[PDB]
């Protein structure tokens, strides 16, 4: 069911029955009330978590946000200080809605002459785990908190008596929840929540329900992009195999929500673009080749795509048609022509990706400080996140566009971390360029490169609670875009069926 005959079917036959959508704007209203209504304080923060866990916080996200901002009070600050579950569960789900909480709030469970955890649970050592990702740079009490967990769990993982928790176990060890990309957890989550013991059915039954509904959405947009991508013809050329379905997995990952269907559906045509370009690039082109390509590109200017093979010509012209087209979306919706900054970023990508093939075929072999210069942009991610910016920021002007396409440091790290995460996962890449600045060995530049993961994500979480010119949803997909990437680094195609096509059965 990588056929597209199969994936042109989708949206004709949507599961979801107008008494599924009453009951669910039913049973939204009771979650509202359960999300706001009384509860003792660590009860409510593991339903506010399995909440998110879920993938429902875009339903209830201002009830979330009370709900914290009312147990941030003076009042009964008791409870959770003395014990490590707590304050690892609160500190964590203050710093993911915006609510600062010091590092040092971990100090009491240290040991003061050691400077290490005191050897003195398993959901105690789960929560302390997981919050040690929302830490800044430089909040180094956290670091200890991460490699004491992570130890800790690793440790009590063969001793683990809970078939349900032992699973739990396994998954936080592999990403923690903040690099996990929501809409792929939430399909996870509904099977482990489920059996957890005091599980809530009434939260259970909204989370299946909101998961069909939005699965539906999914599927119309599958069909239309698979009619679109055979329209393209793209489809039966020799590169990119599966590209579009690919692509829609990784928009999956960035945005998933029904009412921003549209930016999604023009991300996932970029990507397929993306992957597509990426090829021609990297494979069927001749070098002769490849500069025309890059050079129509920096022109926008068409005139020479009949001497340009049409293996070659044909993803050039829908790269010149899809942004044309994005573009003109910018204008009809938006008020604005979006066609130079779509032109712009394709622009980059194809001089980023000739650079890349500088290097192989002179030999070269970067610095790892050089490589991620070109790197980023080859991603292309700087083209998925300027573009979801021009269709989703409000009121846009030049002056917005020019300031996100020179890539400030929010967006910046989220793109140096996809291309550094797609490289782990799978010329001489960022392991190789650091085995060759410090000869180190396969897999100790293995675990330096994770490190610098864990920097990244470290400045992209103090990033988010700067001061910055951007707002919802951008802040979103940026963050999202990472979480996507780790996602995706076969195995593929199981979570698809998974997310994609299957209905959660009632």
């Amino acid at each position: 069911l990588w056929d597209y005959d199969f994936l042109q079917s989708l949206g004709r036959h949507s599961s979801v029955t107008e008494e599924h959508v009453g009951l669910a704007e039913k049973l939204k209203g009771e979650v509202k009330s359960l999300i706001t209504g009384p509860m003792e304080p660590l009860a409510k923060l593991e339903f506010i978590d399995s909440v998110r866990r879920l993938g429902l916080k875009y339903q209830f996200e201002t009830e979330m946000k009370e709900a914290l901002a009312n147990i941030s009070k003076d009042g009964y600050d008791s409870w959770w200080v003395d014990n490590l579950r707590a304050t690892a569960l609160r500190f964590r789900l203050l710093r993911e809605n915006g609510i600062f909480v010091p590092q040092d709030v971990f100090e009491r469970f240290q040991n003061k002459e050691t400077g290490k955890f005191k050897n003195e649970d398993v959901k105690k050592l789960l929560n302390l785990y997981e919050a040690s990702f929302l830490g800044w740079e430089g909040e180094d009490i956290l670091d200890e908190a991460r490699t004491f967990s992570t130890a800790q769990l690793k440790n009590v993982e063969k001793k683990i008596s809970s078939p349900n928790l032992a699973k739990i176990v396994h998954h936080a060890l592999d990403l923690p929840l903040h690099w996990r990309a929501i809409r792929y957890e939430a399909r996870w989550f509904i099977d482990i929540y489920e059996d957890e013991e005091d599980m809530n059915p009434t939260l259970l039954k909204y989370a299946k329900l909101d998961f069909n509904i939005v699965q539906s959405f999914h599927q119309a947009e599958i069909g239309r992009l698979a009619r679109w991508w055979v329209g393209t013809g793209l489809d039966k050329l020799p590169f990119a195999r599966n590209g579009l379905i690919q692509s829609y997995m990784y928009a999956i990952g960035m945005l998933f929500e029904p009412h921003l269907g549209e930016v999604r559906e023009m991300e996932a045509k970029v990507g397929a673009l993306i992957t597509t370009i990426d090829d021609v690039y990297d494979v069927y082109g001749t070098m002769e080749e490849l500069e025309l390509f890059t050079d129509i590109t920096e022109r926008w200017d068409i005139n020479r795509v009949d001497q340009l093979p049409r293996n070659i010509r044909m993803p050039l012209l829908t790269m010149f048609n899809t942004s044309n087209d994005i573009g003109y979306w910018a204008l009809k919706e938006r008020g604005f022509n979006g066609i130079p900054y779509t032109a712009k970023v394709w622009a980059d990508q194809l001089k980023s990706y000739t650079k890349e093939a500088k290097w192989f075929h002179e030999g070269h072999k970067p610095t790892l400080e050089e490589y991620l210069e070109n790197a980023l942009v080859s991603i292309a991610n700087p083209n998925l996140l300027v573009t979801s910016y021009l269709l989703t920021v409000d009121n846009p002007t030049k002056e917005k566009l020019d300031y996100v396409d020179s890539l400030p440091l929010f967006v910046r790290a989220s793109c140096i971390l996809c291309r550094i995460i797609n490289d782990l996962g799978t010329n001489l890449k960022s392991i190789q360029c650091y085995m060759n600045e410090t000869g180190a060995s396969q897999e100790v530049a293995r675990e330096h490169i994770e490190g610098l993961v864990r920097m990244w994500w470290k400045r992209l979480n103090k990033c988010l609670f700067e001061p910055s010119p951007f707002t919802e949803p951008f802040l979103s997909f940026t963050i999202n875009v990472v979480r996507g990437s780790h996602f995706f680094y076969s195995w593929t195609k199981n979570q698809g069926m998974s997310v994609l096509i299957h209905p959660i059965t009632l």
